[PDB]
RNA sequence: AUUACUGGGCGUAAAGCGCAUGCAGGUGGUUUGUUAAGUCAGAUGUGAAAGCCCGGGGCUCAACCUCGGAAUAGCAUUUGAAACUGGCAGACUAGAGUACUGUAGAGGGGGGUAGAAUUUCAGGUGUAGCGGUGAAAUGCGUAGAGAUCUGAAGGAAUACCGGUGGCGAAGGCGGCCCCCUGGACAGAUACUGACACUCAGAUGCGAAAGCGUGGGGAGCAAACAGGAUUAGAUACCCUGGUAGUCCACGCCGUAAACGAUGUCUACUUGGAGGUUGUGGCCUUGAGCCGUGGCUUUCGGAGCUAACGCGUUAAGUAGACCGCCUGGGGAGUACGGUCGCAAGAUUAAAACUCAAAUGAAUUGACGGGGGCCCGCACAAGCGGUGGAGCAUGUGGUUUAAUUCGAUGCAACGCGAAGAACCUUACCUACUCUUGACAUCCAGAGAACUUUUCAGAGAUGAAUUGGUGCCUUCGGGAACUCUGAGACAGGUGCUGCAUGGCUGUCGUCAGCUCGUGUUGUGAAAUGUUGGGUUAAGUCCCGCAACGAGCGCAACCCUUAUCCUUGUUUGCCAGCGAGUAAUGUCGGGAACUCCAGGGAGACUGCCGGUGAUAAACCGGAGGAAGGUGGGGAUGACGUCAAGUCAUCAUGGCCCUUACGAGUAGGGCUACACACGUGCUACAAUGGCGCAUACAGAGGGCGGCCAACUUGCGAAAGUGAGCGAAUCCCAAAAAGUGCGUCGUAGUCCGGAUUGGAGUCUGCAACUCGACUCCAUGAAGUCGGAAUCGCUAGUAAUCGUGGAUCAGAAUGCCACGG
């Protein structure tokens, strides 16, 4: 039904978590690459709070960003050797905090996924997150929870919703992401929407 | 508190007798006295003991035993009290009734009569229909209908008045007149003196239908007949039509006999009416103000589950009566009574169910109402359905014709491209720690030829190479084998899931907080008056705000400006070429691309509530959202997808895993969906000649040249691209020809000869050439798309891709 919110706003107020430019011959290759390096850094750095990979590649290089609650826990030399080796072109990594990592679509959604595979009350994870969120200064926040809801026999979908998030308003700065928590029932997606202010002046 | 004495009910949940009269019974105004039956107080007798209860006492405690008390709510006798009820004897006038005089009235019974109309009949005129219905038919009519005039005879009912008017106990009562007669009401004075209220049983009255007897019978009409409608039509509709309907006298005794509301009495805010008396005023002018009766409506308190009732109570009380006690069975059976009968009345049980039910709420639905929108219909235009092909699906066939998608919203869909591969299927040959992965141990670098067997997978033989990194038994890494953990599965479940998607539909909705209302579900906001594409906006308003949707923000397209100018441009420039923007040169212009400008109902006029907005105008490239795209609320369909992937569970693990070879998915008696090309002259055919946009391109796109009829092949540039290439636009225009037909339409099919891709085109590719020249002469019912640069038509490019596009995505004319 719904277009993906970062996908719409591509160019207007959401950029690229990846940047070079290539043409075709290489295109495909490059992106073979990125999927393998974010395959590897996100099994590596599960315990990272990790939201976003970005990979530009400056010439005959790439550089990696992980945007990271705990740049901490990033090691790096091992992480840029390892990329390094998967792209086979000089790697650098480079780290940057997520300040506030409760408004951060992807570790709120990891947060609840993590949560929901621990045995957490649905309703608990989600309404916390909403509160957090909305303190810290959210402008808004939706979470939708779908799945076995405490192991039900029916899949249901259950959202809370605070705040405005104007999704039809592309100058409308929201943050999405999807999680997954897998669980004995199966899997539960958390869809997480995070409203952070429309963006007069464009990109 | 579910038999309600304590302590329930009866408008709609079960429950007010149809209405009344009335005996027994119940109850009964005021007052004096008396009596003391009820009542009250006390005494005496009695009310066995045990038990119960309260104090003790005894068993180790307790049960148990036991002492004393209390209790035995009563009854008898007796003594008091006399408020209240009763009795008895008086009294009283407020209740109830009487007399008098008026008043209104479809009150009842009897008799008469009038006018309108219908039907029949008779005569006159007249001539082909009439009648009926959705349409029609039955029927009626030429033997004269229907229509029209006149008359006659009958029966029934009384238009207007006419009324949420009136009268009546209720049922009910309607022209006018008379006769007999009931009740109500008012005024006035006098009277009687509680004579009252209610009523088991009883008695009487009691719509319509029905029943008996005798009449009557116009109209209407159960039944019935015929005609239609329909699948049928024992109906609805039409044409007829009998009992009945009417009268007399009986019978019946029932109705949603309803206000679903017993009768009587008293009390308790109002507003507006109707009707019928009466008094006063000045009738100083139809009126106004009092005072009664009856009646209608709206509402307050109160009541009520609510709806509602609300001085005509469903309020507050009293007297009495009737009646209810879960739903079915059943108001039935049996018995009694009543009836001519029909049947009524009284009135069970077994059994069975866990409900049945009232009111109200939210939805959905309605062949309910109102108001609106969409190429929804209409108006058009071009299609499909018919032909041949292409393609998909079903069916069938097959060893296999993998699997999925199935109304809309599956069927040129997953598949943006099945010869092999793909591939999931089939047949056959092959392997089980495995094709793929981690781990562990040991061995071998990897690799490289070249060879035999085999359909191939594989297996055994054959040579070269044997490097890295150094702890140097070491690093790696790859190859191979062995070990068992494990691997593997396009196996199942989309009804266990995630993710993704279709659909309503880009429809204008969907909601929340707080407040308010309601016992509550909920409502309100969100409704209403306008308006809008729009829950768009504006006013109103117990709502006030807010959220998701709408709109805007984004891309593109219209016009302009600014910056820049090659690979694009060429106005003015000079010089060329067979022509060339060719080339010096130009930065103008087209264009390209970055940044800006512009449209807001902003402006004017009119309209409307001065609102929103609406109608029109100016300017302007553009006008009211400019055009197009993107953007899809909350949800609906356990909608689609476990076969993209992911995933719970399940299942298979020498096989449901794995490798290979050949088949197959392309089969075809046929049906359907979507397409393409046709049927021709607005055309074909040949020749001449013109104007695009967009896109793609390196194992790619391929110029030029030569060769070939051609596909192409040689062969050879350029181009990773505003440069080179694909590449030609085609419809158009100009001039011939066909001469309107199966053709100078159409192109299927088939024979034959080839090219190309690929290891390989048999199954099963595209393309070329030669010949062959099928169906088809505009397509039933039905059905689809489209509102403008649209439809229609014309070509062009792209993804997928070795090859394979009538599909799909896109581009212009």
């Amino acid at each position: 039904q719904k277009v993906h919110p970062n996908g719409i706003r591509l160019g207007i107020v959401k950029p690229w978590n990846a940047t070079w430019f290539a043409n075709t011959k290489d295109f495909a290759d490059n992106l073979d690459g990125d999927f393998k390096v974010r395959q590897f850094l996100t099994g590596e750095l599960k315990k990272a709070s990790l939201s976003r990979i970005v990979i530009e590649r400056p010439a005959k290089s790439i550089r990696v960003t992980i945007h990271t609650a705990r740049p901490g826990v990033v090691d790096v030399e091992k992480l840029r050797a390892a990329v390094a080796k998967i792209a086979g072109v000089p790697a650098q990594i480079n780290i940057a905090e997520v300040r506030k990592p409760e408004l951060d679509a992807q570790l709120v959604g990891d947060s609840i996924a993590s949560q929901l595979e621990r045995r957490v009350m649905f309703r608990r994870a989600m309404k916390r997150a909403v509160q957090n969120a909305m303190r810290l200064g959210a402008k808004g926040i939706k979470v939708e929870v779908s799945g076995r809801l405490g192991g039900a026999e029916i899949a249901r979908s259950e959202w809370y919703r605070e705040g405005r998030v104007p999704l039809h308003t592309l100058r409308a700065d929201i943050d999405y992401a999807t999680s997954s928590a897998h669980t004995q029932y199966g899997v539960i997606g958390i869809k997480t929407w995070i409203f952070k202010g429309e963006i007069l002046g464009g990109m």
